[PDB]
């Protein structure tokens, strides 16, 4: 007889990729902590756009 079902892969993947370029991000949206961006300056480009979407640290 044979048997011996074997094969089973744990998932892994940070949960750490910059939305805008999606390579990796540094940084995290200082208005609602759910968008990522490699830094900053990534954001402020994001930001305009994202904000769109999130409410955001300062309304103006
Ligand atoms: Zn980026
Ligand atoms: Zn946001």
């Amino acid at each position: 007889g044979s048997s011996g079902s074997s094969g089973i892969n744990q998932q892994e993947d940070s949960s750490e990729s910059c939305w805008n370029c999606g390579r990796k991000a540094s940084e995290t949206c200082s208005g609602c902590n759910t968008a990522r961006y490699c830094g900053s300056f990534c954001q402020h480009k994001d930001w305009e756009k994202h904000h769109h979407i999130c409410s955001g640290p300062s309304s103006g």
